[PDB]
């Protein structure tokens, strides 16, 4: 007995070709976040709203259909609904959605509704772009220098959940598996042992690193780094980061620069040489602090990506307007990336500049390049202005606190 | 035919009761290291003498002993050997040995020299303390906030080495085996895939707790923080968790802190109360660049100890000088941190500060607690003086450029 309520004026947005075709009103599921959801999306909804109007004088409009997961939707369907099977149907059938944040429950056996509609939908890029907006306090000296984008592979690695329990029935099982079938001996300490499977296939991370290049091609990026602990786990990220390089090779004219390792890739479009290259992950970590300026384009593996995400948003002084997309071939999931802060909720005091930026990555990925625009242009507006929610002004001196619903109107005022 | 020579004056080490005993005339090998190994060992000895003599007015004098492993040991020993069994020997048998950085060959199947040594002298603490020096040039605003003690746990985890290539017989085995055995069902991509195996003992994680907590209580260090991905490897990294927690009530008397989930652990010698608390791995690279203030003793897992050494380690600027040691209830081995970087060796120019910080671990960890300050002092001065090498003095105004050999010197004039 679903109760999403489809919008009577608004049409589907399709799909022939790889290509989007997106009407002038085009229905978009939106689900609303737990915790201080209840105050950013609102203001996402009234600034894509103010965008969308004045780009295309009131040509275009979105018809937004509100859909369920997490506490709400337990709320509105029922006690162990965390997420409907609707939800999934309804995001694929829709081709374009977006998320507040969403509690996931502990105690009851689910590790993340974050990771399981990624998951369940095969959205395999998790697309997290991170830049500085000139204004913003930040914990570092030249955050500026920080302009990258983290393709972050999103079906495989540890994330696929496959692991058993210390001292079960089946932990013992695989371990007995191991050391008697596969003959291991590396097991320091067999008893009382929790075990988890990593899995990095071919299939999985050229699908990823093929977006990547794709990305810096039609964006005319310098570089794609694939970034890898390949050193320790020649298996799987060591395969991720050689299999990175073959398709480099093999699908895009990838040619050795120099005495290797590095390879260029012509822009088909611009002549640009792209840079195709690799870090170790560990000493990436350091490079980003160190040597901003020389990376662009991340490929990474789900964990690596995970963490990488992370540093680069603390850095820029973005932790909480961290945009973030999970896209797959057939549809594509935008979110907040921020946790629910449920001691705020409801006080219309946070910053909704991350599930803000992440409508901004929606609107470009409808190809409403110019509604997309005046939302960049409004945040930097806000942010240059020093009219800003408490995150940031009790970082700074001389600004001008907002509330999270003012914030939002101060990106409006600067379009 | 060992062609180590045992030194004439020199007496060993020996341990008693979970206690070393230091003659005045302590045996102590060391690993020169390849690459640029050649410049900050000779470096790191002067220093070291020049601390001890000072400090014990001639009446202690370590008797250095060379031994080998990485590309000099394939020059002294022959051919294929890259670790000689006489120095995983001769480390156990001395109890304290210090190496300069490794060569690990490409293409012979080596992981890392670094981590065989680690993990077949059961050297289960790997101790990377961070800290700022004065004068440092830093890509953060405020590294002087950072006074961090990493606890890595260095025999398990994802380093444990057991995984197989894409496509092999064996991980076609063992992919069968989890689909048909198991019901695994979450492999995404099953053909073309890499496998590999995370473990984690609650025998690993204990041993490796209880030094982290023992470190804090004997140094009247302000907290110790678990720090894991336990929300998505539930009983690999969550198990970590809950066992260090665990650890710190039954072993430590920890007790709730108002709701949970920190605990507060009482000192037993200065009644502070030491905080055992717990942050998630993404956002605790966040944290350490937002609130570095709040963090003091880490205890985590190997890949993440890693990770976050070597972030930490940037954002004070020291990259060059971070200091590191692998401890294990047997013996220890002191080493520098960074790399061979062959293009400069035998140049007389890299910093020799990291194999420097990691002797005075070294002496600490003796109980020549007066050398150890020696050098610390020593380092203060000559960095504050800013007469540094040229990886500080080309991010500095007014700086004088010194060579190796001559930082070593101004340490040694800094004392
Ligand atoms: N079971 C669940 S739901 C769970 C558990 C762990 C992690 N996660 C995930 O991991 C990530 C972090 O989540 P979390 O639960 O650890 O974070 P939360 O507890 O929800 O938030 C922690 C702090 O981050 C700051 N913050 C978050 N959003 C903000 C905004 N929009 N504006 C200003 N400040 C903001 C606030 O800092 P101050 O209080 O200092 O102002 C807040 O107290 C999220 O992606 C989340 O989905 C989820
Ligand atoms: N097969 C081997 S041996 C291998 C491979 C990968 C990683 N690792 C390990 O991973 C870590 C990093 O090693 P790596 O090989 O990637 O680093 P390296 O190539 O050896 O060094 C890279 C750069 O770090 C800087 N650097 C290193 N030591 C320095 C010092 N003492 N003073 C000043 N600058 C210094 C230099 O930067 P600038 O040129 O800019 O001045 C150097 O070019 C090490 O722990 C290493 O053992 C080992
Ligand atoms: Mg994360
Ligand atoms: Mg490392």
């Amino acid at each position: 007995e679903s109760k999403v309520v489809v919008p009577a004026q608004g049409k589907k947005i399709t799909l022939q070709n790889g290509k989007l075709n997106v009407p002038e009103n085009p229905i978009i599921p939106y689900i609303e976040g737990d915790g201080i959801g209840v105050d950013v999306t609102p203001a996402m909804l009234k600034v894509v709203d103010a965008a969308v109007e004045k780009a295309y004088k009131g040509e275009r409009k979105i018809s937004w259909m509100e859909i369920y997961t997490g506490e709400k939707s337990t709320q509105v369907y029922g006690q162990d609904v965390w997420l409907p099977a609707e939800t999934l149907d309804l995001i694929r059938e829709y081709r374009v959605a977006i998320m507040g944040p969403l509690t996931t429950p502990v105690g009851g056996g689910i590790r993340s509704l974050n990771v399981a509609l990624r998951q369940e939908l095969d959205l395999y890029i998790c697309l997290r772009p991170v830049r500085y907006y000139q204004g913003t306090p930040s914990p570092v000296k030249h955050p500026e220098l920080t302009d990258m984008v983290i393709f972050r592979e999103n079906s495989e690695d540890i994330y696929a959940g496959i692991e058993w329990k210390a001292d079960s029935a089946d932990a013992e099982k695989v371990i007995k598996f191991l050391r008697e079938e596969m003959g291991v001996k590396k097991i320091r300490f067999p008893e009382h042992c929790g075990i988890g499977i990593k899995p990095c296939s071919e299939e999985g991370t050229k699908r990823l690193v093929r977006a990547a290049i794709e990305y810096a091609i039609a964006n005319d990026r310098d570089s794609v780094t694939l970034v890898h602990k390949g050193n320790i786990m020649k298996f799987t990220e060591g395969a991720f980061k050689d299999w990175g390089y073959q398709l480099a090779r093999e699908e895009f004219g990838g040619e050795l620069i120099d005495g290797g390792p590095w390879l260029k890739v012509k822009n088909p479009n611009t002549g640009k040489e792209i840079v195709i290259k690799d870090v170790i992950a560990d000493a990436f970590l350091q490079q980003i602090l160190l040597r901003p300026a020389e990376y662009d384009v991340i490929a990474c593996m789900n964990l690596n990506g995970d963490y990488i995400s992370d540093a680069l948003a603390a850095q820029v002084g973005g932790i909480g307007i961290a945009p973030g997309a999970n896209i797959g071939d057939e549809c594509a999931l935008f979110e907040a990336t921020h946790g629910t802060a449920p001691k705020y909720a409801g006080q219309d005091k946070v910053n909704p500049g991350s599930i803000i930026l992440s409508a901004e990555m929606m609107l470009r990925h409808m190809g409403w390049t110019e509604a997309a625009d005046l939302i960049v242009k409004g945040m930097e507006g806000a942010i240059n202005a020093k009219t800003v929610t408490y995150d940031f002004e009790r970082l700074m001196d001389g600004a001008k606190l907002l509330k999270c619903s003012e914030f939002g109107d101060a990106i409006i005022e600067n379009m």
